[PDB]
């Protein structure tokens, strides 16, 4: 009974146990799962149909991009450096009104997946329009995904109202019930865009389905202050009041965190999705990551959409996060390199409810893997491969990617996408969108 | 009268004038200098000995890395995530004492220059030991540099006291008087480490030689407080009192700025060198870049050493600066992409006193040029190439680099360095340094 594939990289970082880096080790894959992580000597005895040596490379769990709006890849750099509401009202919202259709979503989503896989990301979360179309693209691509159904108080592309959005959502939930790679979640945009009734409605359906909820929460001081002078109650407190908080709740951003907020996070075991670069670019503020971490809150990381980043580089986000957390907390020891990688992998898994399947290199879990090349000039000398990954390596060093043991990236080449076709298609869109803007 | 070389990129960003992007244009070089920036049809009638078509590429002034400690490349990732004093006392200082020799400086500096050229950097400033060694390496590499003589109250490698370091500096200044690419400066480390006397000596010398001074200034709240309590005056204030502040003074870091600090920067026309990533990583603080900018202070940008970054990626550093400035200032309009590119180029030139030579694509200036490929998937679609450069491109997109019209990088290949042996050398040093650590 040989492995299907045995990988022999210079270094393996399993993430669990924390801090550990393995040398002269092997990872064996069988039937899509990690069957063994062990010394090379030991593993070579089981036999393997295929054996790949990966000298100079670091093998890790695939990255988990825990929050995105993928098809906004087509809006990448459309209008930068404007006031937030000018950006939205003069540029993003009209462009969405004119251009967002199933064709837009299909092209923009595939564009985004292609970029993410190239950057070593094996699992992502999407919160955008035409979810059914999104799922189709995710299915073909082979990556893992949470697709969150957008629910709002007003018409959006694809849904004339919240009722239709939930109906389409429910139909989606059923159709993908046994999909091995995709899970449906609910994704109400933010507390300030969704009614209490809609929130309670979402909760019932969610507990009915054991499904997750992802929402932008406390992204700005303005949202929080305004909820005060209006309702006399912090948005998170309101969500807590209505019973939406919990281990399946994903609070995105959370730049505004007081002690009541914190206690509510620790109590409900809710996840926070950290999006540092978007927070900086939009002047939203500084998520207190080390503080949340020390309290025991699960903190994952996402890129947000490519129009406020403007790349979908999770390795890059993670470095930004690891650097920023030190200055925000006031200590150089905050969010260290191993914890940063954990945030980008196992914590993402936990946020998305997938921590039994992915996020660490342990026997029994899915073979969602990324191999990073550390043999480049600018990475020398390599004293600690994980330090060098986090603080000195770019996403271009990603060489190979597997999801469920199926290879999606081979020496930097995408096996499930035609890169030049997507480029050409993205250009056709950009030409049209540029003209309308 | 044909050009030696004519370049035909999709885009040209001359930096001067600001905000302008030229399409269907050409840059013509003759005798190491920019001779013509005009429409292609006008420029082609001049004829050219060599013509390069660069479709999909953005042609810009070469990036100027205005602060670093280049040979610390050999300590890259040696000991991360430690308290600052533990990092210095238990890792960096021991290793400097034991290993920093002229050979170490040569290897470490060349390694750093190779990484920098690959990332589009045409000019850099160094503040590290064995300045004579550094200059030799800089000469061979063909890049432009300011080499600042380290001056300190303590024995440092190569110089047992400030008087010897100044004697070596003076000799170096005379040797290299006619070098077209290297400028010598004085680099007292920081005010807390250089006597009131040594500083006045340096001042009389630079005024006599019209040389620049670079120093780490107000890097930490700690430094400032300690001075305030111990002397009754802020380090900047003391510098201004001694008459050191001026157009040739480069104040590095400046995370601590009060209203008096600002006025003194404004009145003296001193440059600030912003190093956001080092400031984040060491939890030094947040330089108020937009505040300085709006007050008319010239702000350049540097990477610092590779042991507190941990790369020498100025494009990446600039992205970090541009993102960070918006949340630090509280507005998404702060440090826009064109101004950020200006900081990485012309402001760098001004900082180093080289603004008449480099920093912008204007006739009469040196042909110091970088070509960035924007034809990649993750960069599509391109609306503003400058926005896409700053917010969505990695340094791996750097394809071609010229210094004084001499090509140093051709389609990503170094013409003046052998990467493979530089890597082997780096690994030799890594083995030794790892053992002693
Ligand atoms: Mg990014
Ligand atoms: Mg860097
Ligand atoms: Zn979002
Ligand atoms: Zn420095």
């Amino acid at each position: 009974n040989p492995f299907d594939l045995l990988l022999l990289p210079t270094w393996i970082v399993p993430v669990e146990p924390a801090g550990v880096v393995l040398r002269d080790h092997a990872l064996g894959i069988r039937d899509g799962q990690i069957a063994l992580v062990a010394p090379r000597e030991q593993a070579m005895r089981h036999g393997a149909t295929e054996i790949r040596e990966l000298p100079g490379m670091l093998l890790a769990p695939g990255l988990v991009n825990a929050h995105g709006h993928s098809a906004m890849s087509l809006f990448r750099g459309l209008a930068d450096d404007l006031p937030l509401m000018t950006w939205l009202q003069d540029h993003i919202w009209p462009a969405e009104g004119q251009w967002v259709s199933e064709d837009f979503i299909r092209d923009g989503t595939e564009l985004a997946i292609a970029e993410q896989v190239k950057g070593g990301i094996t699992c992502f979360s999407d919160m955008y329009f035409y979810p059914q179309a999104i799922c189709g693209v995710v299915h073909d691509s082979g990556v893992r995904a949470q697709v969150a159904i957008p629910v709002l108080d007003f018409p959006i592309p694809g849904a004339r109202d919240s009722a239709e959005a939930i109906r389409q959502g429910m139909a989606l939930f059923d159709d993908l019930k046994h999909h091995p790679r995709i899970r449906i979640a609910f994704g109400p945009h933010a507390p300030y865009t969704v009614s209490d009734d809609k929130l309670e409605q979402i909760l019932v359906l969610t507990e009915e389905l054991d499904a997750s909820i992802q929402m932008h929460v406390h992204e700005t001081a303005f949202e929080v202050e305004q909820a005060m002078e209006r309702n006399g109650e912090r948005p998170l407190a309101r969500l807590h009041r209505l019973g939406l908080l919990g281990p399946r709740f994903q609070a995105v951003h959370m730049t505004q965190v007081d002690n009541d907020d914190l206690a509510m996070l620790v109590e409900t075991n809710s996840s926070v999705i950290h999006c540092p670069e978007s927070n900086l670019k939009l002047a939203s503020g500084f998520c207190p990551v080390e503080k949340l971490w020390q309290a025991g809150v699960n903190v994952a990381i996402g890129t947000d959409g490519a129009a406020s980043n403007n790349d979908l580089d999770l390795l890059g986000e993670t470095r930004t996060a690891a650097l920023l957390a030190k200055a925000v907390y006031g200590q150089a020891t905050a969010l260290d390199a191993h914890r940063a990688l954990r945030m980008a992998t196992l914590n993402g898994a936990r946020a998305l409810g997938l921590e039994r399947l992915i996020g660490s290199l342990e026997a029994g879990k899915a073979a969602d893997l990324v191999a990073f090349d550390l043999s480049g000039l600018a990475q020398q000398p390599v004293y600690d491969p994980v330090s060098q990954l986090i603080y000195a390596s770019g996403r271009d060093c990603v060489r190979h990617v597997w999801v469920g043991g199926r290879q999606l990236l081979d020496d930097g080449r995408l096996l499930r996408h035609d890169e030049q076709r997507l480029i050409a298609r993205a250009r056709e869109w950009g030409a049209k969108i540029a003209a309308s803007d």
